[PDB]
């Protein structure tokens, strides 16, 4: 009843925590900052009013 | 009315009983007294405003 107690082990519980997305992860190469895209809008055609 | 009564057999029926948790049986070495266990607390990344 006079000894300081003892610790026998620790185990370092760790979990790995995935992403659920990285098939979305494509890789640019760190140059430039502005990127953009664009579309053409629709044009409904018109009747032939020959007058 | 003068003969000793005859036993025929004694059976001793017996079956052993399992554990249903015997795959949890981890075996340590019986040293020390206490055992603690700990994880790392999280730390989210930060934006860096390099000004």
């Amino acid at each position: 009843k006079y000894l300081f107690p003892k610790i026998n082990e620790t185990l370092l519980i760790d979990i790995a925590l995935g992403n659920r997305f990285n098939w979305l992860a494509k890789e640019q190469d760190f140059i430039g900052q502005y990127s953009e895209e664009y579309v053409i809008m629709d044009t409904v055609p018109i009747n032939m009013d020959l007058s």
